[PDB]
């Protein structure tokens, strides 16, 4: 009965380009069977946001990625957040949710907008035109969030390629994760050094995690993981979040005007870069028993992919979805997910965006591409590997 199609979502000339792929996913109906892949595909907002919160049916701990933990060794030890379930998700979560929630964040804010202002300063200071992934967007993350988690200086380098990898794994065992796969012993090797109570300074989120294993709202076992969750998934994000608002920006001269006409617009551009980009463009469920979602039924022990870069572009739910627009409202965007696995640093990313963001409109009249962009291609994170920039000063 349901509509099945022989595409590919992780073929590279999707991942360069996968808004056709989304319209097409999108059209043919709101459940395509995968055959390539033996997944049930949802593109349409309605489906992936009901996939998205029901976790009774459609759970984490098989594995969010295409491979089935039920069967397949994991490339490192799962999640305890990301790939967890109720009642194991629930203590690691309430810890995060504590130390990168509002409140706790407050203390950071002058000190990154102070970093962010530094950053553009003495950027601006030598030029003019630059690239804003590397200058920008990779740098910003770089100098606050590795500082805030408290790890140390040496092997910073294997973040992004860390991140990268954990991404593309979540993908088939393609050309993307299989030219990573010899490197993953070393990079696996420093991350949990990082996460020890000893390697961490006293101060940051890594403190937190080990303070709150102290009062046992986790163990400390699970310590060092919550920590790894921070370094897999902090900070790959938030570079391509930060790339795609910049570029957004640099092609909509009114949105940037808009911006620089009221500041308190930082957040929520932001969140609409999230929703109109997708950095995180796809992740797994598996069902847990026979599931009806948009018509049609999920057997036990199947998973579905859940697009949420498509279900961001869902002109069912977005009106003129294509366009950046700061007018719009994205609040209800699913480029955090949904529920009760919605991601737990939108609080981060959202900070390191108005501080960086503020920082740039302070001293950047307008903003144009200065050459052609390029893509890095990653299995599930929309990736930005150069968006050329020349700006105009005051
Ligand atoms: C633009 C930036 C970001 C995007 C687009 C993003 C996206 C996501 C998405 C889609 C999920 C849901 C996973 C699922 O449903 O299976 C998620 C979860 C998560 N995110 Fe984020 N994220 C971002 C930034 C960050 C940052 C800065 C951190 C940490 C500081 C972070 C940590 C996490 C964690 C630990 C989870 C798992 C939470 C759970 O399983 O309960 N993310 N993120
Ligand atoms: C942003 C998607 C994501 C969420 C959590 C993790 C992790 O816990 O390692 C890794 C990736």
């Amino acid at each position: 009965a349901l509509p099945v199609s022989d595409a590919d979502p992780f073929a590279l000339d999707v991942l360069q380009d996968p808004l056709p792929f989304q319209a097409n996913l999108r059209d043919a109906g709101p459940v395509v069977y995968l055959r390539r892949y033996d997944v049930f595909a949802l593109g349409r907002y309605e489906q992936v946001h009901a996939a998205l919160t029901d976790w009774q049916s459609f759970q984490s701990a098989a594995g969010v990625g295409l491979s089935n933990f039920r069967y397949e060794t994991p490339w490192r030890p799962p999640s305890i957040l990301l790939e967890a379930d109720p009642p194991h998700h629930d203590a690691p979560r309430a810890v995060l949710s504590k130390i990168l929630g509002p409140r706790a964040l407050q203390k950071l804010r002058a000190a990154w907008i102070q970093d962010a202002e530094a950053l553009v300063d003495q950027l601006l200071a030598n030029t003019t035109e630059f690239d804003a992934v590397t200058d920008l967007a990779a740098a910003f993350p770089l100098r606050v969030f590795p500082d805030a988690v408290g790890i140390p200086d040496a092997g910073r380098e294997n973040l992004l390629p860390y991140g990268d990898h954990a991404f593309n794994a979540f993908g088939p065992a393609n050309g993307l994760v299989e030219k990573g796969a010899p490197r993953v012993a070393e990079l696996s090797g420093w991350v949990n050094a990082q996460c020890a109570r000893d390697a961490l300074t006293g101060d940051g989120f890594g403190a937190q995690i080990w303070a709150a294993a102290d009062r046992g709202d986790i163990t400390y076992e699970q310590a060092p993981l919550v920590v790894r969750s921070l370094l897999t998934a902090g900070v790959d994000t938030t570079v391509n979040g930060l790339a795609a608002v910049l570029y957004a920006f640099a092609t909509h001269p009114d949105q940037w005007a808009r911006l620089r006409e009221n500041r308190t617009l930082a957040r929520t551009a932001f969140d609409e870069a999230v929703r109109w980009e997708s950095p995180v463009q796809t992740f797994f469920r598996t069902a847990t028993r026979d599931t009806e979602i948009g018509g049609a039924t999920i057997p036990d022990g199947k998973k579905i992919l859940m697009f949420l870069g498509a279900a961001n572009r869902d002109p069912r739910r977005w009106e003129n979805p294509e366009v950046f627009d700061l007018g719009r409202n994205p609040s209800g965007h699913v480029g955090y997910g949904m529920g009760i696995h919605q991601c737990v640093g939108q609080h981060v990313a959202r900070l390191e965006s108005e501080a960086l963001l503020t920082a740039l409109a302070s001293r950047v009249h307008s903003l144009e591409i200065a050459g052609p962009v390029h893509r890095h291609l990653n299995n599930t994170l929309r990736s930005w590997e150069s968006v050329p920039v020349k700006v105009r000063l005051p």
